[PDB]
């Protein structure tokens, strides 16, 4: 099937950057235009990708079956509901009713998804030590942070805090065994682009947190940013090793983290906290996601995108 | 010996539900009656069980010796001081002086217990990977949350926060390796009823927290509830697997978690936060502990309770 | 080479105790004298030790090379920048300009150090399960807490909170796998003195936190203290096992934790919170670091300090 599930990272990353620029509108009006263009690109890619995936469910169902049951690959499916909610969040600026349908479909879906599949891992005997990949953050952690921000947007803040709490504690509970496994075993080259997901948790956390708490940059938020930057420096240093066997579309896995860096940076800028670190983060993230776009345009014009 | 240490889960669960109903008195006066009846049942079962256990110490001491030294079974002993404190908490409504004796005996006991036994595990060579069971939450985590709430009740809030902090950080520090071990190895049928303890931490946490912080439902509390509900959904889905080889009195291990669900729910209802989720949680927990009571009455009348 | 890297624990511990006494000046003026004497001793030992280590870099460079690459021994190098910052903090009372040079050198150094070396562990294949030692807290956790407090002192509170957050979350993320490894494997006698580092995190955490947050003893701070005392009781009980094969200069590894116990205790005393527990902690820590000094004076006069 020509569409790898992982490619939902593309509208994921583009949609989150849209939302990041959106929060700048009231400081710099031209940011709205930029926010709108990214949101439209992201929504169109999401529509294309949802229709391709429906095509897969219908005619390549065994391949979805097998990725669903894999203790490793099941995770990427969580990107479907996540981008669904993020597109819904973009659309809210134009049609709050369609946005809310999309947000609930995505929230119910991810919750149902993790309850069915993540819990089942606890029966033992299928997940193995080498199953301890960064992609596990998706169903467990990123899905919940996205429901939390998206439900806040619709005015459900208390409900938002529940899903936030689920994401935050799930993250702290998984990372310990992940980092220990990387230390000991690490990852073979073909999985290494997924190290980009390791960037995500702190930054997606604080961005979701600031969405629910009215943009108030407090101690918790500063604390998350600190640890976010620590992981960024580590990943920067690791980058040559990560792309040891070459650059590839898998690198879109950094995009959710990078985009949350941009988003959180806008909140910090608004609240007048580390404004310089903010400008740096926002510009850095944008340039990098920009490089991902240029490399994806390159591959599209060398017939090397789809399978 | 006819009394398994695990059976202290019974007055544990009944006592915590008593305390849960107690907090409803000022919204609905008939809740006091219900709180009192459960507290009396719980206290009577606790007296019976304490006298049976003293009997074991005296005439079956090798069996206590061996459970004490087991890296797995030592944990259930922590239920003795825990229920001791909870009974003390019930009794406070009638006799604050006896309640405080019981609360200090239970606090000193659990602290002394964990300091002697839990620390010793760090000498290595006795605890094994397959020793990573949910029952380890008892000495480490539940004991401390119970001291914290119980010491708050007597007016020692700052002292309460120390034990709370010990419980909360101990929990976050153990769960990561527990969940990883369940993923990989899981648990054989005879230990599976102890999955019910996994429900407990978030809910016992927030309940203890609300006891110390004057019932103020804040961000931390909402965060804990979110993760509590995530684990509930997982455990619900896992339930058929949990009771694969049949229903049994071991299922009383859910009761501390269920009861803390009820207790925290009353605090949330009072503070006007997610009142509907609150009614659901309170009713759910009560029905389930109610089912545990009916199944225990059933077994008592088939001579299948004691050994 | 006559100086083991670990011996930087000596000025580390002495410098942190200096800072602890410093905070008592405004309650009890004679504490300044005591603070100054310790700070001078600590600074002189630090100068001696820095010059010995420069000597090692220059003429014994292969030995630094090999300790740098060890997945276990690399950690102790982090003590160089840590004590550098702490000496800088002492000196601030006399010369704020030299203090700030030292603080930035130490912050840039530790950050650069961890980014180069700690991240590299994630390439796998060098760090092993038996590499899971308490010394790993140094580069990861203690280095960051020291930058955070030291940058607060110079007036950079928001920057302080970033490094604090990095330390705090790094700690919670490592301890889980550490404690599990001690439970299963523990440590051979020659590494056991490093159990003293396990005392450090909660107490260094809360001390750094109180430095940044203006000494305000809040819920988070009480929570950290609770868990700090839990680990203290465990370590007390473990002590005979720790010194099974004899007392040795390695025991200076407790000194950062003990000194942070003293420091945090002063903040708690000021804010009128658990003042009695505070007096106990302050006196306890001082007596113990005092015993370490007497045993070090003893060994110095038996020619059994340097190699
Ligand atoms: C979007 C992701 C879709 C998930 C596809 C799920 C595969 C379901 O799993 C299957 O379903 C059958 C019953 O329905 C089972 O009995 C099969 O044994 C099992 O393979
Ligand atoms: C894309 C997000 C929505 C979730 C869709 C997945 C539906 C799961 O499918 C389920 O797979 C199970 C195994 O866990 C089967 O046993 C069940 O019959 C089936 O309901
Ligand atoms: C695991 C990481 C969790 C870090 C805990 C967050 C610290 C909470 O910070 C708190 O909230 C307010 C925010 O300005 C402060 O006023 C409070 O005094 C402080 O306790
Ligand atoms: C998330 C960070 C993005 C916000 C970027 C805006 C940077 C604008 O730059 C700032 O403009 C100010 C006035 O508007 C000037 O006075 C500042 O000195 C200048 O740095
Ligand atoms: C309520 C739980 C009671 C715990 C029973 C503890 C068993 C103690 O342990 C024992 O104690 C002896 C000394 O007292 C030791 O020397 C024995 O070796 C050891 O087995
Ligand atoms: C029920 C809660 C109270 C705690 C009672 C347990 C007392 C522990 O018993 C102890 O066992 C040790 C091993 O750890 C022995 O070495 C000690 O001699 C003994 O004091
Ligand atoms: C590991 C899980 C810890 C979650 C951290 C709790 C977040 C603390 O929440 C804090 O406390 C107050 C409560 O309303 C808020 O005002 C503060 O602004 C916020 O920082
Ligand atoms: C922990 C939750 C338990 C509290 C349960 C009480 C539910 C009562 O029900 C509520 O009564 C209100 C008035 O008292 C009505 O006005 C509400 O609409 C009704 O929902
Ligand atoms: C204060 C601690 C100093 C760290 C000493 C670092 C050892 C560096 O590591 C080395 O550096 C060379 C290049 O510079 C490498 O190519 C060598 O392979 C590698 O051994
Ligand atoms: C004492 C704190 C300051 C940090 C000094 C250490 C400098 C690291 O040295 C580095 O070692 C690398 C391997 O990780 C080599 O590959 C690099 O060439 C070298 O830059
Ligand atoms: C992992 C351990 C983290 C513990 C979380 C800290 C709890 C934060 O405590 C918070 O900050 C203020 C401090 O007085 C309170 O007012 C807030 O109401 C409370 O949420
Ligand atoms: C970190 C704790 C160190 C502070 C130690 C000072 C202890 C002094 O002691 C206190 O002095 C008070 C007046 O100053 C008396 O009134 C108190 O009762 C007495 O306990």
């Amino acid at each position: 099937f020509p569409l790898p599930t992982g490619y939902f990272d593309i509208p994921l990353g583009l949609a989150a950057l849209s939302l990041a620029w959106f929060h700048l509108e009231n400081l710099f009006p031209a940011a709205r235009m930029v926010s709108d263009v990214l949101g439209i690109v992201a929504s169109a890619v999401w529509i294309l990708f949802i229709l391709m995936y429906a095509y897969k469910l219908r005619y390549y169902f065994e391949e979805v079956r097998a990725e669903y049951h894999s203790p490793v690959r099941f995770s990427f499916i969580a990107l479907i509901p996540i981008t669904t909610m993020l597109v819904g969040d973009i659309l809210y600026r134009w049609n709050p009713l369609i946005a809310e349908v999309l947000i609930w479909i995505g929230t119910i879906g991810q919750l149902l998804f993790s309850t069915l599949r993540v819990s089942e891992l606890w029966q033992g005997g299928v997940f193995e030590q080498k199953s301890t990949h960064p992609s596990f953050y998706l169903p467990a952690v990123a899905a919940n942070f996205t429901s939390a921000s998206s439900l806040a947007l619709l005015g459900y803040h208390d409900l938002g805090y529940l899903f936030f709490g689920a994401g935050m504690i799930a993250w702290i509970i998984f990372e310990p065994v992940l980092l220990q496994h990387l230390r000991i075993s690490s990852l073979e080259p073909q999985f290494r682009a997924t190290m980009g997901i390791v960037l995500a948790p702190a930054f997606v956390c604080v961005s979701a947190y600031l969405s629910i708490n009215h943009g108030e940059v407090d101690t918790l938020a500063k604390i998350l940013w600190g640890y976010g930057f620590l992981q960024l420096f580590f990943l920067l240093r690791l980058f040559p090793w990560i792309v040891e066997k070459g650059l590839n579309i898998g690198l879109w896995a950094f995009s959710g983290g990078l985009a949350s860096m941009a988003n959180s940076a806008t909140a910090f800028y608004h609240g007048n906290v580390l404004q310089g670190v903010s400008i740096f983060a926002f510009v850095f993230s944008n340039v990098m996601i920009g490089l991902l776009v240029l490399m994806t345009i390159y591959k599209l014009t060398k017939g090397q995108f789809f399978l």
